[PDB]
């Protein structure tokens, strides 16, 4: 048998990870003959371990399609990254005749698929494990970009643009500096998106604090001051993972704001987007949405073609911007991240270069708005009907 | 001939105040014979004092029309509240034959507008003063609602909803509480918007901390705990003006978050919208945008009708929802705040009642998206041609 499929989400969720789920599920449903029942892990991989499976077959076609415009993880997710655990996974998949494992997550998920695939054969129950890319941090290697990043980038760009229009109108006699804290503990891709608020036809002062750059309060204040002098105001985009001469600097926005007041005496305003930036399906990138769905669909097609231990990718064929689906071996993804290029950050280290803009800009192109009802996005909530347990409990 | 008009934006800006500006300008242009030239003060009333006027007559029709989908104050705003200042305004208005004064702002602006009349009348200078309503706080009396609020409410409801979908999917083994800090120092209308994220078809735990309700940590933690037990997670919307016993409570989000980890040991996440909530034209309320424009158009119609010391209002005539333009006396608006009614808040003081929902829901109805270019809203920046000075300086 081994014709059933298992899909699970891992790590932090995004605004379009459900689009990837729809790609996987709709592609799998069109199969049948190859793929039997489609199960999902409640709350992720942990659902697999505790045998809390969801029968996605009980969701209507309309409900699955609605996943394409619904934020976060419709089946739940977790940050659970063990011989006993791996063996338990195989036992559960075996009990439910699962021969396919579609794991939708970041870098760590890639390694899991690799281990699941290799241990399954060793235990006499081979499973095709396919990694479906996801990460708002945009740190996966090989692929041109990661599903979820384009939408966060669009949100950050739009938000930075709007906050800049606001502070600008008030800068004459009131607030002159706005500080926005964004995600990106180690990578600066998110922060970089803030630079998109500025254009050649409409230049806007956007001082970016990247995690990759060592924070220099002196250079920073100097930059802000020069901006306030030239434009009358200044917007600051700061990553949560910025570190100074030491390490780390609880918000990072309140702290940066105080430095500006303390060293320049300028009135300020600050905000922390936190979860809003990664769940902003109301202003998602159409390009990102299409790519997220594509990756899910391709995972299934690759599995049916007989591939194993691979990850579909986004290949930038041309810059108009054109992309196609590619395929990477997980041995090339396991570990090794996509660090932000040094030539993507300006000489002063507070902005993005034209090279960076050329890369980022196409990723936020287009708007894909969810339908509305009574003033709000009509987001879907799946029935997520539980699957009867077959094994004894797991701790 | 005292036929020119003066328009100025005052106080904190909103996402649709430019919609009101457009209503005034396009309405004023169809006049002529009654109104000569339409000048705007650069940076509000300050512009009138330093004789830094803008001739909107030199703005293209396309740009004025674009104001309808552009956030913040396109002419710049300010927070400016002796006989010398009045004598200066009169000199400036006289020098430019200004007989109409349109002041677009909130409660404080209403008072300024009142003083520009009651005093200019006894001073013998024919000038009609008309207040154009604006305030994201929704605290102006008489009018059913204020231009700017509907859009902030839509933004808060959408954000709370998206943040709730996010926390819910991670709640199993991770973050269980999300705290969002919103605006509103004395009125809880903003915070109330958070309650629209939930409904009968899809109940969502949203504990709202209003400025009108005295904070009781014990009652709060109890409410949260009960939510986490029933749903598995909880969302908290807290106004920046919430006060406990000694009135108070680096912002309120981190503070409230701490109380949850302390008294309940629940993993949390928090954000602070700040400017984002009042410049979010990318997700403004269509109803709000139409009312904002209607108020600007009505102000001009009133001026041409010979009215003085008045403010156009929105009158709810039915609920489906139907409204019309009304006329209120500034003397009844000046220094009066429309706080949240006691019956709009639930018994435990942590939610909104059905009466509140009946009032709020219609205000966030409809989506009015601005046009986009290169992934971002194509917001307009007016040319704002200066008017050559005719008088001596003023400090
Ligand atoms: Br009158």
């Amino acid at each position: 048998a081994a014709k059933n499929a298992f899909y699970a989400q891992s790590g932090g969720v995004t605004a379009v990870i459900n689009a990837s789920a729809a790609g996987v599920i709709e592609a799998a449903r069109k199969q049948s003959g190859k793929i039997g029942r489609i199960y999902a892990g409640r709350n992720g991989i942990i659902g697999a371990l505790t045998e809390d499976l969801i029968d996605t077959g009980q969701e209507s076609d309309a409900a699955i399609s609605a996943l394409r415009y619904t934020p976060s993880g419709a089946f739940g997710s977790c940050r659970y990254k063990n011989r006993r655990e791996y063996e338990r996974l195989i036992e559960v998949f075996k009990a439910h005749d699962i021969g396919y494992f579609f794991y939708n997550g970041g870098g760590d998920s890639a390694d899991t698929c690799l281990k699941v695939s290799q241990l399954s054969g060793t235990l006499g129950y081979p499973i095709q494990a396919i990694h479906v890319p996801k990460t708002v941090d945009n740190d996966l290697p090989i692929t041109d970009c990661c599903p979820g990043f384009g939408s966060v980038a669009k949100y950050i760009a739009v938000s930075t643009l709007e906050a800049s229009f606001d502070v600008a109108s008030m800068s004459a006699t009131s607030t002159k500096v706005f500080v926005l804290e964004v995600m990106g503990r180690h990578a600066g891709w998110i922060a970089a998106a803030g630079g998109l608020a500025s254009s050649p036809e409409r230049e806007i002062p956007v001082v970016i604090l990247f995690p990759e750059i060592s924070f220099d309060k002196q250079k920073f204040l100097a930059k802000v001051d020069s901006c306030v002098k030239k434009f009358g105001y200044c917007s600051v985009v700061v990553s949560e993972g910025v570190k100074g001469d030491d390490g780390k600097f609880g918000g990072v926005a309140p702290v940066v704001a105080s430095m500006v007041k303390e060293g320049l005496g300028l009135k300020y305003h600050w905000g922390v987007a936190d979860y809003l930036q990664r769940a902003a399906r109301h202003i998602a990138s159409k390009t990102d949405v299409e790519q997220a769905y594509a990756m899910g669909q391709a995972a299934v097609e690759f599995a049916v073609q007989g591939h194993n231990s691979v990850m579909p990718t986004i290949e930038r064929i041309s810059a108009p911007y054109q992309w196609k689906v590619g395929m990477a071996q997980l041995s090339q993804v396991a570990n090794v991240e996509k660090m932000m290029p040094e030539n993507f950050i300006t000489e002063d280290g507070f902005g993005i270069t034209d090279l960076c803009r050329e890369y980022l800009a196409p990723l936020i192109e287009g708007e894909d708005y969810p339908p509305y009802k009574d003033g709000l996005p009509d987001y879907v909530r799946l029935k997520n009907v539980a699957v009867p347990k077959k094994l004894s409990g797991f701790t």
